[PDB]
């Protein structure tokens, strides 16, 4: 007779819009989920608009994000994301504690805090994008399901993390449309 509970929070599009417009510095950490949904385009256009409003918007790429090395770099460039704002993990990782908002779009293992928090984790020690150190995290995926490493992500239950559930393309399209309504 054993039980363990986990509490996560879910936000709506309007709340996500509020957090986005409230933020001045934004880091986006894309993963396989963005690749699967082909969501590079709506996020590229969103970034473009947010940049035009004076916001600091950049991408943080894990060396092993997606299914191929450098896959996210290719897809973001295909969407026309300026190369200057596409940074690698080792360059951008130190900026997390000083960032207002992190949009985790279709990423999980690459942003899994258990790598540093759970000494008995199968991914313990593995370098990750330290997204949880930012003021606010929005995790954009279809649910609280696992990634490739088939492991639970403790960031889903962190106070500063909000889940924005749904297909990456669908969510990014909606956020792109609402921000355009200005
Ligand atoms: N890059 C490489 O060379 C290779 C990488 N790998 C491994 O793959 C992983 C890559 O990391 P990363 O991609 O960040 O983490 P994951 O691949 O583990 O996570 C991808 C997440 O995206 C979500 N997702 C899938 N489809 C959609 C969708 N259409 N819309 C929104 N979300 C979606 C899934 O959650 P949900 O179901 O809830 O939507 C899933 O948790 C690493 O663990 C790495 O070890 C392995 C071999 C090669």
């Amino acid at each position: 007779p054993m039980e363990i509970s986990g509490t996560h929070t879910e936000i709506n599009l309007d709340n996500a819009i509020d957090m986005i417009r409230e933020a001045n510095s934004i880091i986006i950490t894309p993963g396989y989920g963005l690749c699967a949904a082909k969501a590079q385009y709506p996020i590229a256009d969103l970034v473009k608009m947010l940049t035009e409003q004076g916001k600091k918007v950049r991408f943080g790429i894990h060396p092993v994000a997606g299914r191929m090395p450098g896959q996210l770099n290719v897809l973001l460039a295909e969407a026309g994301v300026p190369y200057d704002i596409v940074l690698e993990m080792d360059e951008i990782n130190h900026d997390f504690p000083d960032t207002d908002l992190v949009l985790v779009i279709g990423a999980n293992d690459t942003v899994n805090s258990a790598a540093q928090e759970d000494p008995n984790s199968i991914i313990a020690g593995m370098p990750v994008l330290e997204v949880w150190k930012s003021k606010q995290v929005i995790v954009m995926k279809r649910s609280l399901g696992v990634g490739y490493a088939a492991v639970d992500n403790p960031i889903f239950y962190k106070p500063n993390t909000a889940m924005l559930l749904g297909d990456a393309k669908k969510t990014c399209d909606a956020l792109q449309a609402k921000v355009r309504e200005s």
